[PDB]
């Protein structure tokens, strides 16, 4: 039984695409409309940061040590690596999100049962052929805005 | 018997290189007019990418969070090592097409029974000399345009 | 039974966080309203740190050698890694941190038997999956101002 | 029996240095007037190359793919480490090639039995002492003008 | 028996900070008002060094090599990692020197039955935790002037 | 027998130092007045280099391929490390050598019988404490105008 | 929660314009009847300034030093630059509003909750076309009379 | 598709030269009778700007703060730079509109989907050559009278 | 502790302006009725300064040289940056200053221990908007008659 | 082959001075009768231009916008640097041009196959001497009368 | 030694000024009766320069080129910047001779061994805060009469 | 071999000065009675110029085209800077040679072969004072009357 509270293995995790006309945040763990990418190998999902922001004067009476505040958040990129099915309705859908410059939703779901929602835009599409290991596609994604992560929801 | 929708081993690629007059992307599952070269010992094809493009205003009435929007596409560079074979017709081929500075079309031909075509032209031609390997011709081809991945056909 | 005098091993360290009102530096040794990470699997505590300032006039008899003095001294940063519970209150407070652009202070009680306690604002935020390892959270914390080392103390 | 469209194994490359007047591309198979460098370790022969040069304009209608030119080719540097004789005329030859700064041909004759012709000046000359291996003369030339490559002549 | 003539392992090394008023370089050997620093694991001295400064003129007549003068001497940073006990009075020395920005006098003591002596400031303190491992205290010190050398006393 | 047709392995090489007044690229073979440092490690002589010259005009009927030629060689840095005896004579001469901003004449004198001399002065001087290893002398001499190699010598 | 007394970052300041009849004076903080342009990517508010009045008679007992009084104050000139949208009805209002020249009341209301009005002309209406930004187009605007400054209010 | 209302960007943008009898203002949309420059590469439409008039008298009881009223507004310069193509129509024509002085309208289409329509003469000529880059015209028209700016048509 | 005989560094001045009736001069080391200035970012105090008064006749008997005397001597402008804060009682006290046309003695007090006061009225006042940066306000003062250096009082 | 119609890179670009009688612009492409400057650096022709001639009355029904016709046009100045070599008879015959106030015809000849002729006088020679490059002569030439630029003949 | 024939480098430079009664000029090198200024940090001595005078007439047979003779010599400024010591007894005579204005002798001390004498009036007095920085006292001084150069004695 | 046919670098090039009674131009090779200024680090020789004289009628046929002449020419400043050594001969003629208000002759002499030659009077005498830098000793000299140039000879 799934536990929030213990933690729990990565295997069993799923990727998703969001294809329809509505609120992707509104009700992410129901999976009407959502797509589905397969056979992904690996997945290293972004990672939230941000810059620092000088707070100095030349009032302050203390410059001995320095003193920052934060400044602007930025989600990064979000890459994956799954393997080349040219002929499936997942795969075409990423090449026609590449073509057609567009940022739309996609979605990672958790053996722990939490679900976590991005929206971004695709920045690469490579390839790497191998004589003996099965031809893999690696995709990277460029998020913006505000991601809604898996603790959001309690 | 090959399948899309199946993953696929890499062994089995070929590499092709368009001589002649017509239209590449027209037909390039036939195989006429299109030269080869033989005895491939790597290849990894070329990496489509995209630049940001900063889409921020002092108006928003948000700014804590970046906003940004695709800007440029560009595909990468395929770089290939093949036997060096200095009397067959496709190096004297890549040698005529280095010298006169030209942009032509070259085929990949993967055995799932897809077809990938680009338009570039070449960056490097080197070579690589040990006691006890085979002499190999390294070539590094840049791209233009726009590149017919194999799923556009379907 | 704890001594600082004599060297001690790394295992039983704890990290907290601290949450109401007051002074965090007056008695850091009593754990009242002081929220607990469980869990953290690697612990890199911040380096504190200075920049030289040159010190130097056409006057000096000798300018053979070099002559600096120390500049403005910064705390660095802290990071962790802790295993992934999102249903666990410590996280949610994590990322209410995050979202929220604060400085609070967070303390590092070691196996010694001291406290060492900083302030700062919380700068990353990422994740890592595998399909045979355990979902990890790692954290990453800018520090401000001054700290207070467990050497003033005692 | 030596074989130009048959790959080959590299052990058998020779390196001369022309020594004379005349005219070095126009038949490099003869032997007369080279001088020859003897017990090479190493040999990476010179990387041709060419940078890119931007073609774009305003008018374009379609500017979301980049579109590039070849621009200016140029041969690489190609090094070579040979054992240390001070005495043998060659390397004589060597140094005085590098004092006087100036440009002649170079020669490297493959097993393969074709030659591939240089021209270039001499940029460093370095050394290497171990108690155990044999002291060795580390040489790197760079190139000017056009290669005259093995491929031409068929 | 020591011995400067002949060379020396390097177990039996021993580091010192000095207390006090007076003359650090007037008498070294001497063990009086020099604090130690006690149980040490790791100890990289600082390194000499200078730069270089260009002496050229367009008037002299030869100019095919570079000719060049030595420029300012400085001596560099001195790092040593030492076992972390915050009780001793070392460390808390250690503490009050980087918190009170200030340059002392730190001596290096040799099994040779040398004595090397510096002057300078620290730079950077900290620490590394791990389950297993003793906690260690890393400290990095910025000299300043000239350092006595021990090959000075003769 | 020595003989500088054949090669030689590395084993018995020795440095020296000049003192005295008079030319020392007069008679390098003679030890007259020659200082000597023992002991040494490792040892990488100096690297002669040379800077490219642009050497293109408008005028030029061709520009696809480049042109250079050779511009201000210069001898690189010559690296050695012996073992530290701070009570010999020549290591004493190092570090007067190093304070008093110097260029001196040093030798290398190699198991093939012949003589390299350089001219320079030094640019480094560190040591390596190690607790199971013998306490070693880094040094770094920079070398200025023209070296005489082994082989102007004949 | 807004704060006059407390520093406030510039992020979401907008930009206002006046139509109808009445005293743009009396109520600033009403957005009745006031246009608004939209998408405003930079924003340097007028410079008030004054000039020099030479105060200095024969008489004066003392000329050593100078003095001088307050003469004719000005605003200056506020310029702004916002990306191009001729199909809104803001930007036909600024060329309306050019062409037939006229002064009317523009207002900026910042993030900190206060209100800036200033009554003026329009100088000059200006494009930037670049191939891969946004068309901008600039405007400057040149003052008259009093400004209403934010901090009369209080 | 196009739409006013959007921002746009830049790329895609043409330019164009009015010959013929008629009026150039009254149906700019239409592309009969208008000539094309080709091969452009920069563009830096003309700034409409005005000139103070100072409108203060003696009599006004108020004076401590300018005023002042538009005077005299004036179109600007308009400069492009496009490359040199002597045997195309569209430079002929070019030199022959600044041999022979004269006011003509040229006309700035772009990928918005709207016109702008200008009259004025040509004020310089110029030319760049460099070795690696193509050869450029450049040229800067000074416009007269009134234009017609693209959002005066709605 | 303050010195003024030892350099000092900057952090730590203040600004001060002063409201009441008496003599500024008289007694600046008080701090009553003086008003403050807060949050000061950047200040560049007046510059002092003098012209030359040229002194030649026609029967001096050497004329070779230039001879000249000082002239009227002139304080400078002060200017300083800070925070916009249009709630804070000081600047509301700026903009009195500024609208009624007037001179008052304002202050500045350095961490050395001194003080340095001057008088004049104000002539520029300043603001600049940027999305990521706190909202400045610029001042410039334009000083009257001869000020008061801290020097003076010893 | 060379190409009017297409754009041209500008490496091969010559430049010619006329020497003996007749008429300069009657048949250019012919080489006979025209003097050669060698190993040009660098060259920018000169640029044509016109002022303007301000076209106004107190009769014109409207003044609102400045009216301006075409004033007096005049070629600019045309400076190109050349290597230094004295005893050329090329730079022999620009000295000559020097010294004798005269104005000739010099010629631009560039790779696109078209021939641009001038007519005028030389303003400037000057020289740049550095150590490790070509001594340059530097030129300018300011042109009279009219051009005949290669948009001429077609 | 200080040596005057041989090149000498800055470091070490003093500034002195006059106080007492005498003859400057005869006896510079005793440093009796000369006040100094203490820690400079920058210093640029003044710079001789002269003013052409036109020399020709109506009659002369030669007019080509221009005849010019030397007019009025006049030494320049004299600049320098020192560290903030209101309390020293050097700057509070630098402000004593500020504000009674006054020429007096200065005196530049080389590391050469010379002495560089001149006379004049000071000109700015100017000062720089920073937070992180050394306050410094920037002073210029404007020289009248002929200077006292060092090259005079010998 | 030097050859005023081919380019040369500028190293080597020397600077003298003409003592004693007799033609300057009659036989500058020679180096008799020709004082020298050594170690010299930069040099710019004059630039010779013109200027326009404007040669227009009212009766002239056309003027749409300017037409103008040659003017007076006139040699400019030649300017260089050398390292300070007051006790040279050389340097204390220079000072000689700028007190007495004189015009001499000064020859430069370059590695081709050739000798410059000009006359004039000095302009400017100015130094640089730098913590680790030479002192150095700026000159520039105006030229009166006809240089003899390089090439004039040959």
């Amino acid at each position: 039984v799934p536990n929030p509270t213990m933690p729990v293995k990565g295997a069993g995790t799923t990727l998703w695409v969001y294809k329809g006309s509505g609120d992707p945040y509104a009700n992410p763990l129901s999976d009407v409309d959502w797509s589905r990418l397969a056979k992904v190998k690996d997945l290293t999902p972004g990672e939230l940061t941000a810059e620092s922001y000088d707070d100095s004067y030349l009032d302050d009476e203390d410059a001995d040590w320095t003193a920052t505040g934060q400044g602007q958040k930025s989600a990064g990129d979000t890459s994956f690596t799954l393997a080349w099915m040219p002929g499936e309705q997942g795969q075409q859908a990423l090449l026609a999100w590449f073509n057609e410059g567009d940022t739309r939703a996609y979605k990672i779901r958790f053996p722990n049962g939490t679900v976590d929602v991005f929206r971004g835009w695709v920045s690469s599409i490579g390839k790497a052929v191998t004589a003996k290991e099965v031809i893999t596609r690696t995709v990277k994604v460029t998020n913006v805005g505000r991601p809604s992560m898996a603790e959001d929801r309690s």
